[PDB]
Formats: structure tokens, sequence, C-alpha cells
């Protein structure tokens, strides 16, 4: 309020409305995210019983210097909303916009980005948090450093080992067991969404637009993609959840070897 100067609206949607801002005391770039109270489905509580959006609990759980996940810096409660103060890299572009501009990504570039999204998702899971909405719109690229950041935990849940029977993330990234049965386990649903995301990077758009396509699980490549990259995508998109790879198996897959460092990725591909 007196602590932040507000700049342009960066976007709005099912997550609420996000503005660019600056922390007045030190000029730190921030993002200022507004979530309407009557739009929040899950609430948690802090160690002290303040009731808050679950999004705030999940953000505090993943909060750290590890730069692959967005950092929550502060939050405020207002009569009808919460306001979240988040990190803002500068210059930044989300991966959906990057793919709009560049089209299908060279595999070396997809490999570096996909590897970093894997390290980020693993960090979420180590911290007890299941994101449930991994997709290009929820990934920011720090263009100077070549570092990716997972954002928007507003569809997320505490990670558990039993079945989830609710879901409010993005349907075209959701797995066939959710479409058919309204049931999924967190990790294998996450790896399916990562299959979708990797196809999106290397082909320039997602493979499935319809329920019928998700449930059939047949994958057609409309761009030239190496056999190793196609094998990994088709493995992540296995119809049976226990036939999907673990994160360890994805990162040990032959297509993932020799990944660029984030700085090298910015030097070779982003400038
Ligand atoms: N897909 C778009 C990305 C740019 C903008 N959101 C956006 C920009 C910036 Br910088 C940081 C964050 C953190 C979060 C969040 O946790 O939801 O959203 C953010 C609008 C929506």
């Amino acid at each position: 309020e007196s602590q932040y100067q507000v700049g342009p609206l960066l976007g709005s949607g099912g997550f609420g409305s996000v503005y660019s801002g600056i922390r007045v005391s030190d000029n730190l770039p921030v993002a200022i995210k507004h979530v309407e109270k009557d739009r929040i489905s899950d609430w948690g509580e802090l160690p002290n019983g303040t009731r808050v959006p679950m999004e705030v609990v999940l953000l505090k759980k993943v909060s750290s210097g590890f730069s692959g996940v967005i950092r929550l810096l502060d939050w405020f409660e207002r009569p009808d909303s919460f306001v979240l103060i988040l990190e803002r890299p500068e210059p930044v572009q989300d991966l959906f916009d990057f793919i709009t501009e560049r089209g299908a990504l060279q595999e070396e570039l997809a490999r570096s980005f996909f590897w970093q999204v894997l390290e980020a998702v693993r960090h979420c899971h180590n911290c007890g948090v299941l994101h449930r909405d991994i997709k290009d719109e929820n990934i920011l690229i720090d263009l100077n450093r070549g570092e990716l950041k997972l954002i928007d935990f507003g569809s997320g849940a505490l990670l558990k080992d039993t079945v989830y029977t609710d879901f409010d993330g993005t349907r075209v990234y959701s797995p066939p067991e959710w479409i058919r049965y309204h049931r999924y386990h967190g990790r294998s649903a996450a790896v399916w969404s990562l299959g979708i995301l990797l196809y999106d990077m290397v082909c320039g758009d997602i493979p499935f637009e319809h329920d019928e396509e998700i449930i059939r699980g047949q994958v057609f490549f409309r761009q030239r993609v190496s056999s190793e990259c196609q094998h990994l995508i088709r493995w992540c998109l296995a119809l049976r959840p226990s036939d999907r790879p673990t994160f360890e198996e994805i990162q040990n897959h032959p297509w993932m070897q020799d990944v660029l460092l984030p700085q090298e990725t910015a030097e070779i591909h982003l400038h």
C-alpha cells in the first residue's frame, strides 16, 4: 500500500489478477497477485490459526533460495481478497509466450528447460506440495540468467500417497484416469502433465485438445522430433499410471543427458 508501487497489470484469469510492482524500500521488482476470497476453494491455517488460502500455505512450504520455484515475499488480507507479494525476475517472459514467439523449440533448448522444470517439481514434492497445474503458462523464464521458475500454486494441494478425487487445474494437461474416473495419484498425474509440457515445447503446441484424445493416448508428432525425445514423451504419456516413469527415470533417460547450464542456455539461446 505505502510499501509497494503498482505498475501494469501483467495478466488475469482463473488465478486472479497479477500486477507488476516495486518494493519501495529497496526498489526490488515484485509481482502483486490479488485472489478474491469467494473464489478460494481450499483454506489452510498457519501455525497460530490465521485462516489463509491453501495457496499461501503451499507457497510458504516451497519458499527458499532455490530459484526454480517462485518465492512468496509477503502477503496481506483485505476485506474481500488476499494480496500476495511474489518475486519478479526482470526481464521475464512466460513459457507460453516464448513458445508463441519462437514456435517449436530446438531440442537442446527444450532439454535445458525441461530439466529445470523437473528439478523445480522435485523441489515441490520434497517440500510436501503437489502443484497440479504444470503447463507453459505457469512457468516464467528469467531471460538474463536462463533460469525457469514454476509459478501459481492456486490449484495445488498437500502431497499425499492416497488417491485425489478433486481437481481444478487445466483439463488438457490432466491425465486419462482423471477424465474417466475422477481419480488420480499425485506423482503419476504430475508426470503425465510433464509429458504434455515436453510435447508442447518440442512441437510448439499441446498434443490433445479433447477428452477423446486424452483417453485414447495415441501421440502423433507434427514436427521432426528425435526418436529419444519421442520415446520419453510417449513414456510420460503411458495410459496406465504405474507404466509412467518416476522423476529419477525421466532424468536418467538418454534424451536428458548433457544438459546445458542455465547461464549457457541464456547465452546460446536467449541472447
Ligand atoms: N501466465 C501469466 C504469467 C505472467 C503473470 N503472472 C505472474 C508474473 C510474475 Br513476474 C510472477 C508471478 C507469480 C505468479 C503466481 O504465483 O501465480 O504469477 C506471476 C500473468 C499470468
